[PDB]
């Protein structure tokens, strides 16, 4: 038993709900949120900009230290960092960003990094801002992730159609 609400379940550890995953961070304060993060950490918008925003820009002062001792993230890769308010620990997870020109098939080594961590609220990877598909992204989801997902879509409408046209 875990504390996530108000989820529909669409596989054996698949769950979806509308929310603001900031609003549903504070909340919950899970062991691992995910951020839609790019190679360089940088959090200007979408999700990433919403999380940093959200821990008063401590999110983005930890990532570039990570930055300057690390060098960038590969497209598909991750990092855990700090949670800060919002959850224990951060897994910053890379998506392709079709707006990049970066290949979609990188989308099913980004959902592994999930596989790492037994519990996780996330969005669904390389959507919003990145330009994949959602309903694409919500199937590489269910197909790559054996472990526990509880994944926030912030826009009703979206989530209406992922779960109407689920398989
Ligand atoms: O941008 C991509 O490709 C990655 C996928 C994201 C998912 N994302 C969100 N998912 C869940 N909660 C969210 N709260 C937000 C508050 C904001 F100000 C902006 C975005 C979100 C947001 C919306 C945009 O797409």
């Amino acid at each position: 038993v875990n504390s996530f609400s108000g989820y529909l379940k669409l596989t054996d550890n698949v769950y979806i709900k509308n929310a603001d995953i900031v609003e549903e961070a504070k909340k919950v304060k899970p062991t691992v949120v995910v951020n839609a993060a790019n190679v360089y950490l940088k959090h200007g918008g979408g999700v990433a900009g919403a999380l940093n925003k959200a821990t008063n820009n401590a999110m983005q002062v930890e990532s570039d230290d990570y930055i300057a001792t690390n060098g960038p993230l590969k497209v598909g890769g991750s990092c855990v960092l700090s949670g800060h308010n919002l959850a224990k620990h951060c897994l910053h997870v890379v998506g392709p960003n079709v707006n990049k020109g970066e290949d979609i098939q990188l989308l099913k080594s980004a959902y592994e990094n999930f596989n790492q961590h037994e519990v996780l609220l996330a969005p669904l990877l390389s959507a919003g801002i990145f330009g994949a598909d959602p309903i694409h992204s919500l199937r590489v989801c269910v197909d790559t992730v054996r472990t526990n997902v509880y994944l926030a879509v912030f826009d009703k409408n979206l989530y209406d159609k992922l779960v109407s046209s689920f398989l």
